[PDB]
Formats: structure tokens, sequence, C-alpha cells
């Protein structure tokens, strides 16, 4: 069972988000997944150059239907956490597209409009771009604690086994960062709000920062080993207008990035992630993304 | 005299424009452009390899109050054209950032927001990406005739000598490409409406072709010689949304934009751009960059 090409790259440069809806008959999405599926194919060996894949993804109801009941027991309706701070915006389709080449990537884009466009009615489409040296606009490195290689990746995002194997749960959440009021802070109460430090990207020891810190809220265990992800955000928006960071993740359980979202948003044990200070997520909605073979037979 | 560092680059990958108009005093611009400028010579040593420049250009009532009247006679307000074909947004500030990166881009950009903010009110800010092939949107090669080495493109972009020596004329258009409308036209009719091949990009002979196609439309001269622009138009826009092409022309007369214009927009002789079939100007202004001495000695 084959991995959708997406999931397991790293370090990409550009990134396409698209999120859209149903309308009409769920099933004519079977059809389309094919077609987006071999023109994905004909991409990714037309641009070796890019180091291009992507991820189609379906939200809970939408994936019933496909999939007849059977599997992603997991999936659910994304809904707000922290009694509305972390709004829903639960869409019935995904598709992310990432490489090195956001030319490529537009071209894939295209060739998904054209694939899906009749029966979908697209509701956002994010643009991400890395930034300089890996980091976030807010001036902190993103992405370094990310698993890393294609064992751990794979470990950490791709279902091992059963009837969902090589299908992955997906989350996305898009950020508007307040640039304004994050400079208004000294670089010490950043790092405070982070967990390590700014320019040096450091982690600040467990017992230097305080519990409301990033790094704190998300490095959450069970049975004493850490609840990972796989992280593919990138920062996206304008200079003068918004901006901040699209948030996505990937993980083989939906259960660590929900513990994660819970305890970031004050649901868990009251205290809320500090970040909340100066960016805010504006969407949220979780999609299963099934392995490419189960793409391919809808 | 020094050029702005933003004209003569070829071949950029990626660019960011912004389109502004004064909010409080005219004069805050001055001390505006030199901490900018100062910012952009910063990030030109930071970044040596990626091809970066910036253009800042000033409308016609501003560039006439931070000058006193003291040269750009040619410089005007941009009036439409062809009866309303080609509507005016005619702003003040336009700053126009481009190079290998937009991950770099993005940082000039920020740096010119953090430097022009409190004195502009932001209309337009554009990012625009080299696409496949160097491909406009719709599918046909652009720029291949476009001035090639610093010296002709000096020639033609920069001006030569006299009070305004080192400076440019500025005009910017955004296009939205309705490909649809494209599509719905055979290869042959595509290319009797640009006036190039499409695939290998040949050209048509100017007598085989029509003449509402674009190179008929463009290819003026004057009392036996071409009238030469530099462009820096890139692709821009969302797969499922808006998409098409900024277009962007530096040179050192505005009569050689305009005349095209007067033409494209059926002025001159009743007849009008064949692309007009397919994709329209929905912005328009026309800008003066002084040399990079006088930005830094406003
Ligand atoms: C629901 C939203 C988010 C979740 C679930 C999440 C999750 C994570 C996780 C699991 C880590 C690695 C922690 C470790 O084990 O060391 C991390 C690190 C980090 N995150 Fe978040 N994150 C979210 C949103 C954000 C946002 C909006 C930003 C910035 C504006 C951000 C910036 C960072 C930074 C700077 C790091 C440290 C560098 C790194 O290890 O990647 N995160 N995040
Ligand atoms: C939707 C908008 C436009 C599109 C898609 C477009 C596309 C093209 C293409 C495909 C070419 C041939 C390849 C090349 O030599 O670059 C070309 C040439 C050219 N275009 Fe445009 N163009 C647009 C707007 C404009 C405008 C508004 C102007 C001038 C006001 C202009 C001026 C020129 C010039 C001067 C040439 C070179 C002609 C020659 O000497 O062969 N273009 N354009």
């Amino acid at each position: 069972s084959q991995v959708q090409s997406g999931i397991l790259p790293e370090h990409c440069r550009a990134a396409i988000w698209i999120e859209a809806n149903v309308k009409g008959d769920v099933n004519a999405l079977r059809e389309c997944s094919k077609v987006f599926a071999d023109k994905l194919a004909g991409f990714e060996a037309q641009f070796p150059d890019a180091h291009l894949g992507a991820v189609v993804a379906f939200g809970h109801d939408t994936w019933r239907a496909l999939s007849g009941g059977v599997g992603a027991e997991e999936l659910k309706d994304f809904t707000p956490y922290g009694k509305g701070l972390a709004p829903a915006t639960q869409y019935d389709v995904l598709i992310h597209i990432l490489s090195l080449r956001h030319d490529v990537n537009f071209s894939v884009a295209q060739a998904a409009m054209a694939a899906f466009g009749d029966a979908v009615e697209v509701k956002e489409e994010i643009h991400g771009f890395r930034w300089v040296e890996e980091r976030d606009l807010s001036g902190f490195v993103d992405g370094t604690e990310n698993p890393a290689g294609e064992e751990t990746r794979r470990e950490v995002a791709v279902i091992k086994d059963g009837v969902d194997a090589g299908g992955s749960y997906v989350f996305v959440q898009r950020w508007e960062h307040n640039l304004k009021q994050l400079n208004r802070m000294s670089v010490h109460d950043q790092e405070m709000m982070i967990g390590r430090t700014k320019v040096a990207n450091e982690e600040i020891d467990g017992d230097e920062r305080p519990e409301t810190s990033h790094l704190t809220r998300v490095d959450l265990k069970e049975n004493g080993k850490g609840l990972k992800i796989v992280r593919q955000s990138l920062p996206y928006g304008t200079a003068s207008g918004t901006h901040g960071l699209y948030f996505c993740a990937y993980c083989a359980r939906l259960y660590n990035i929900e513990q994660q979202l819970l305890s970031m948003f004050g649901d868990t044990d009251g205290k809320r992630d500090a970040m909340l200070r100066f960016t805010k997520p504006v969407t949220g909605g979780y999609y299963f993304a099934p392995s490419l073979d189960k793409l391919l037979a809808l």
C-alpha cells in the first residue's frame, strides 16, 4: 500500500493548499481523484528537478461516503477548541501540493482545478513559501524538531497496517500574525513565549520556560513517549496585508494532533499557548488522506 | 548618477509590487525613502547571489512635490485608454522588488513596509512568479524579444543625461486572464492573436498575421527606429481565483510606452489588441523612478 507522494518529502520551498466543498454528487470525487493522480504522476516524471509531491484528503462526511463507512475511525469534523479560540472551517476536500518549485506547483494546482472543478467549490487557496533560514515570519526557526528522514517520518505519519495502511490524518489551520504586537515584546519575552532562543534557536529547558510556552504546550507524552507529528507548515501572505503561518500536520493518529490542540487552547489544563499574545487561528479542519492505492481505486 | 538596482537585472524568478497613496505629509517620504534604500543596500550585501534589486517610483503629483517641479516633464497621471478599455488607478508610490528568491523579496517588502508604513496607505500588493519555461499563463513564452544585456537595457530604460540622469519611467498594469475563453480558441487562432507560434515560440511574419495581433500592436517605429521598452512582467494569482500577468515596463521615455498603449487599445488606428479576447487590464499607473542618488538625496 503506497503512501501519497506529498507526505514524506522534507524541506519544500513552496506549497499550495486548496480547501473545497462538494457541489453535487460526492461520488464524482472518485473519478476526479483518479484523473488528478494521473496528472500528478506525469508532472513528477516531467520535473524530477522539483521533488514534487501532493496529497488529496477528505473530511469526515465525504470520506465516510467514499469509503462506505469502513476505516478511518478516528476521523471526525474539526470542531472549535478553547470555546471558540480555535475556530472550525471543516471542508470536504483538501489538496496539498508541495515541491521545490512554485512554478511547477502552480501547474499542478491548475491540473487539480481541471480534475475537480466540476465536483467542488473552492473555499480557500493558500500559497505557502519557505522564508529565510526556514523561519516563521515571527523570526523564529520553524521545523527543527520535526521528524527527520523517511524511516522516522513514516513511523510518525503513515498508518502502518490495517485497512488504512499507507494513509494519514491531516490537520490544517491558517494563522494570522500580528507582527506589531510581537515586536512590542522584548526578545526575552518572545523567547519565553516559544521555548527556544530566537536567533540561536536553542531550546530553553522545561524548567526555565513558563508552562504556557509553546514547546511546553505541545511536548506531550503517552506511556512516556512523545506524541510526534509531521509538520509541513509554511509562511504565507503579503507584507502589507494578512500574513502568518499556514499550519499543516500529518500523523498516523488523529490523537496526537488533537491532544496538542486541547493543550494549546486551554481545554486540557486551563492554560493557553503564549503565542496567542500575537497570532490567532482563523481556519481549521481535519482530513483523512488515503494511501495512493486507495485513492486510485475509489 | 546611479540607477536604482531593480531596473536592469534579467530573468528574475519572483517579484513584489506595492502601490500606495500618501496618507499624511508627502515630505515624510523623503526620510522613508532614505531609510528603505539603506535597508535595501543591506539585503543586497547579505544576499549577493540573489540578484536582488528594488525600485521606488512616484506618481505625478507626489513627484512634483518632492522635486519642486524640477525635471520629469513627461511624467503625468495615468488616464484611461481606449474609451475605458484600459482603466486608470494612479497612485502616489510604487515599490517594485525582484530577485531570484521570493523569500528574500518578502524580507525586502517587509522592510519597505516598516519604512513607508506610517506615511502611506497600501492600495495593492502583488507577488509575481516566473512560470514554467518563462511562459505567460496563456502558454506563450513572454520576454523573448526583451532587451538583453546591461548595455542595451540601459540604452532603453535608463535616462542618459540631463537633470533626470539615472532615472526611468515606469508603467504597471495588472491583467486578469480568462483562460476558459483562451482555451476555446484553436492554437492557430491563438498564434494569430499573439503573433508568435505557441509551443515553438517562433515569430510569425508581419504580413502573415492580423494587424490586431499583439506583436503588430506593440512593435512600433518612429523615424525608422524601434520603440523599445524593458519589460519586467510576471504571472500572478491563484489557480482557482484571479490570475494573469502583472505587466511592468521601464523606459527612458514615457513616449514609447504610451504609444504602445494608444495602439493596443484602439486609440491610434481604431484597431484593438486581439489579446482582449481573453484578458483585460484592471489597473494602471505611471511613475517616475529617480536615480538612486536622488532617492537618498530627497
Ligand atoms: C495547532 C497549532 C500547532 C501545533 C499542533 C504545533 C506543534 C508543534 C510541535 C509538535 C513542535 C515540536 C516541539 C518539540 O518537540 O520540540 C513545534 C515547534 C515549534 N512551533 Fe509549533 N505548532 C503549532 C503552531 C505553531 C505556530 C502558529 C507557530 C509560529 C507562529 C509555531 C512555531 C513553532 C516553533 C518556532 C517551533 C520550534 C522549532 C521546531 O521544533 O519546529 N507553531 N510545534
Ligand atoms: C495580458 C497582457 C500581455 C501579455 C500576455 C503579453 C505577452 C507578450 C508576448 C507573448 C510577447 C512575445 C514574446 C516576447 O518577445 O516577449 C510579447 C511581446 C511584447 N510585448 Fe506584450 N503582453 C502583454 C501586455 C503588453 C503591454 C500592455 C505592452 C506595452 C504597453 C506590451 C509590450 C510588448 C512588447 C514591446 C513586446 C516586444 C515585441 C517585439 O519587439 O517583438 N505587452 N508580449
